[PDB]
């Protein structure tokens, strides 16, 4: 048997005729930047996640971004983000200027652990990052408290989790602004690179739609040093067609979580687990165990596809070096990289195919 | 009758079909970033500028922001432009946190006066983005010249180029690296935003890959504090198609405006001009005038569609204040931001629309 860590085809095979009438469509308005996809993915999407407003832009990196430099983030200034995310969280700060400080995840949820942050705060402090890792939620009530005690604008980085609930209330409306990635492989993916941003604040939000456009509100004119990254009008439409099936899918994703946590019981492997305040969408499903390289290696063996979110941490990544962290400053982050690994579940999934891996994970050793 | 600025239906009626299979082909591939599209494209635009390397992007001014980013400009920096350029060269620089230094083009060409080069060049000077405006290059030659007199990078702003030649060498192949623009109202227009980058420094290139790609080279590992901007597969595809006929489009454009350049005469119109030693590619047929917006109205009235390229400075932007520039600062670009104006020229345009348009303008 051969399973593939991640495959589109169903989903994709099942919109199919849509998605190439969505594109006949467009190409015959000969309309493809800024126009109509947008505006109604837009406002759909902010409906998806009941916020005011959606600006779309190229990629969940951008998101963030724009949502610091909205905020008039950068240059001695300090952004709160966890030590265990992807890279792609920091890099938007350190491209304001800002300096982006690592608060260690729960390692019971990946996610930042709240009780950790307030320690990191400081005078230069300015915003915290909460991202929701895998598909499940950060614990943003304590998170919270806390930006507001110090008065910190609190941004989701939200790439991983599109259609999650947090205590019933969906990612995107937990904090002041939300970011999200609608790269291929995410719940949510675009045919390409995509990313937008939600907020309920007008003006937060109309700065960065200029931002987004050169800097621009109207034409000819440009009020600030903006840049270009605009959501496509073809991914925008592409993303209308899939919005629709969204809960639909991420319903199924669920469905084979809970037979892979039924299921899998081997002694050496730490499987994921639900957050109660969480309805995870389980971007990802990730396990850790001593010998991870080997389970790797072993899985692989048996035709199992697998993939590391991520082996190597921010601070340990050649990109940061300038910090001066070591092995031994993030040891959790650290432990985690070291351990973890996701395995298979995408939409389409089946049985045989699930069994299978569950099977395969419990004979390792 | 009804004369549209610009016009993508006579191409992409041309292309539908072809165009169609490649969206098709690749959705059915399911590889939507960095694959074989993106490779083919790479390879054959590259070798289309007749340069070494070509690396995909986002958009033209990630593009340049790529190349500066890749030379490590950035802070206590100084990067020259023509002082009448599309903003997003200014705001490539500053993204890097470098600062644009305006340079006057020559009116008689819209394009950076060489002349004007070295007086501008200060010790924190470290390259020169040459605008190829319209469809025609500045003029490199001396450029280069200048450039190497002071050690400095000199980069080419494509955007509005592809394919135009300068001494029959093609845009893209003439400083230290171009920036290309695939807005999809360009000469090579992609269906949505595109970018390209292209080099024979095989360095530079390595690097602006790595830093298009979240600053990585390889999987796991991440070397530069980069960032993301790819073109996508479908942008490459398309591209690659439209790349095959560009040449040919390119050709109709300049009937077009040679057509144009015969039969407007109008005492108050002054006909753009192709310097001696260029290939221009018409992206834009700009006139000026001193009554430029009643000019414009009329035209517009009698349904002629036109655009203004452009009509602000991006020294008189409420973007560049911080400059605390003002009118008369930069008198050649602030005068033709005030009589320029662009009319219709797209590949499809009919005799009689042609003949309408120039018909009209004769009647002013
Ligand atoms: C020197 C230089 N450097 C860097 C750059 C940055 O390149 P970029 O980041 O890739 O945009 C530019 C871009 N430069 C251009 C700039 O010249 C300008 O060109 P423009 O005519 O003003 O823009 P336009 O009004 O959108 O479209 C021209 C016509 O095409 C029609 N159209 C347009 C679209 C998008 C469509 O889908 N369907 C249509 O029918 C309607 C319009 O009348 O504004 C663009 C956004 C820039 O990319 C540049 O010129
Ligand atoms: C918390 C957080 N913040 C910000 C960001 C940044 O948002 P962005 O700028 O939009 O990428 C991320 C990004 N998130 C992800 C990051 O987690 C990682 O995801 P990945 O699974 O490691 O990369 P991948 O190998 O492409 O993942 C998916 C699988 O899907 C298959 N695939 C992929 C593609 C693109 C395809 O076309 N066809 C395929 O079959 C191949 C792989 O097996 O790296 C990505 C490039 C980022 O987009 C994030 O997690």
């Amino acid at each position: 048997m051969k399973i593939s860590f991640a495959s589109f085809k169903p989903m994709h095979d099942e919109i199919e005729y849509e998605i190439k009438f969505k594109f006949e469509e467009i190409y015959k308005r000969n309309w493809f930047i800024l126009g109509d996809e947008d505006k109604k993915f837009e406002q759909e999407f902010a409906d998806y996640c009941n916020v005011n407003y959606c600006i779309g832009c190229g990629n969940g990196l951008d998101a963030l971004h724009l949502i610091l430099k909205g905020y008039d983030i950068g240059f001695g200034d300090e952004v709160i983000v966890p030590s265990n995310t992807f890279i792609a969280t920091a890099l938007a700060v350190s491209y304001t200027g800002a300096k982006p400080i690592f608060v260690e995840p729960d390692i019971r949820t990946y996610n930042i652990d709240p009780s950790l942050i307030e320690s990191a705060i400081t005078e230069k402090t300015k915003a915290i990052i909460a991202v929701h890792l895998y598909g499940q939620p950060a614990d943003m009530d304590e998170i919270k408290r806390i930006a507001k005690k110090y008065n910190l604008k609190l941004i989701e980085d939200a790439a991983q989790a599109h259609g999650s609930l947090y205590k019933g209330m969906k990612v995107g409306s937990l904090g002041d602004a939300a970011g999200f990635s609608f790269y291929p492989a995410k719940n949510l993916g675009s045919l390409g690179d995509g990313g937008a941003v939600v907020t309920n604040d007008k003006d937060l939000a109309e700065k960065i739609k200029a931002l987004s456009n050169y800097g621009s509100e109207k034409k000819y004119h440009h009020i600030y040093k903006g840049f270009n990254s605009r959501l496509d009008e073809l991914q925008a439409g592409f993303l209308r067609v899939k919005l629709k099936y969204l809960d639909k899918w991420n319903e199924e994703r669920r469905k084979i979580a809970q037979k892979y946590i039924a299921g899998i019981n081997n002694p050496n492997v730490i499987i994921p687990v639900e957050a109660d305040y969480a309805k995870h969408v389980w971007y990802t499903f990730v396990i850790r165990s001593e010998k991870r390289d080997e389970l790797q290696k072993y899985l692989n063996n048996n035709g199992i596809g697998t993939l590391i979110h991520y082996p190597i941490p921010i601070h340990l990544q050649q990109a940061y070096k300038d910090l001066g962290f070591k092995t031994g400053n993030f040891p959790i982050a650290e432990k985690i990289a070291n351990e973890i690994l996701s395995i298979p579940i995408w939409y389409g999934m089946k049985n045989e195919e699930i069994e299978y891996v569950i099977d395969k994970i419990n004979a390792w050793k």
